[PDB]
């Protein structure tokens, strides 16, 4: 098992974050999708366990080209399809990602709490303290340039070099963090708890740290790319969003289908 803290401070707050997070994630979702490999949403929907009220999505990544090849090697062929579910009760959530052929012995366990500062709360999930002194806390910024790996380095992705037209929050300098410290603009911070186990002998410290590097990798590049969209979702009301959730699961199933793979790919070549 496996347990990370990753803090991804941005220059938005935490209730314009709410429809950033959901316009991105539609968005980086159809970029992965095609030729069989991608998001598949079965259900997007408001949910009210106990005394708590939120959203639920239930989604299926298929990524058998996605995964490094050591991976395919050990994986019985069409076991390389993964739920994830969610509980979305902003400002905070608990996902979970399992698969069917490993059950009980593997969990990718994501919660997230949302908080208007900059990164300096102490853990905020309230773990036992002795086990919190075990955890990783990793610094996402997304405008450090060698916070990102090469191969998905993108200019016109690079908050470093884009600026705002609807609310001018210029590119992202390297003192952009203390700046913000000192601007009372919006700001806020997303402590994402990522909790992993992947019991299988000879693999176990392997994958679990394979996945922690991939998540902090998926992280980045998807918090470096929801702020240079931030001129497509600023304005959004949670209205248009479900709207384009609506619209987005039913481009993924045709998408899923034709043309070839497209977007991130995870190679221990
Ligand atoms: C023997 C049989 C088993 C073999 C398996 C062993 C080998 C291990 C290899 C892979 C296993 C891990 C697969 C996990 C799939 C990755 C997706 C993931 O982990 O989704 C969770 C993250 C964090 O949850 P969240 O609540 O913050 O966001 C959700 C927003 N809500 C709540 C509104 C819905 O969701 C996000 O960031 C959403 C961002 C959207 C973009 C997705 C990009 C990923 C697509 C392709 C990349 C694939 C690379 C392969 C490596 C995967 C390791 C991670």
């Amino acid at each position: 098992v496996l347990i990370k803290e990753f803090r991804v401070v941005l220059p938005c707050s935490v209730q314009e974050y709410q429809v950033g997070q959901l316009y991105s994630v539609a968005e980086a979702s159809k970029n992965e999708t095609g030729g069989g490999e991608g998001i598949e949403v079965l259900k997007n929907e408001p949910y009210e366990n106990d005394g708590e009220k939120g959203q639920y999505t239930h989604k299926i990544y298929h990524l058998k080209s996605k995964v490094p090849a050591f991976v395919r090697m050990i994986a019985p062929e069409g076991s390389l399809v993964f739920h994830e579910k969610a509980w979305n009760a902003y400002p905070y959530c608990r996902t979970i990602v399992t698969n069917e052929y490993m059950k009980d012995d593997f969990f990718i366990k994501i919660e997230t709490w949302h908080k208007p500062d900059l990164g300096t709360l102490e853990n905020v999930h309230g773990l036992d303290p002795n086990t919190w002194k075990t955890v990783e806390i990793v610094h996402i910024d997304i405008a450090d340039r060698s916070q990102v790996e090469p191969a998905d380095y993108k200019a016109d992705e690079d908050p470093a070099l884009f600026q705002s037209v609807k609310t001018k929050r210029g590119p992202l300098g390297p003192n952009w963090k203390k700046e913000l410290a000192n601007t009372p603009c919006p700001k806020m911070c997303a402590y994402k708890l990522v909790t992993i186990k992947f019991k299988w002998w000879g693999l176990q410290s392997k994958v679990e740290n394979f996945i922690q590097k991939q998540e902090k990798r998926i992280f980045t590049n998807l918090h470096r790319q929801l702020f240079c969209w931030i001129d497509k979702w600023i304005d959004l009301t949670m209205e248009d969003i479900r709207r384009m959730e609506d619209e987005t699961q039913k481009e993924l199933e045709t998408m899923r289908k034709k043309g070839s793979v497209r977007g991130t790919s995870a190679a221990d070549a």
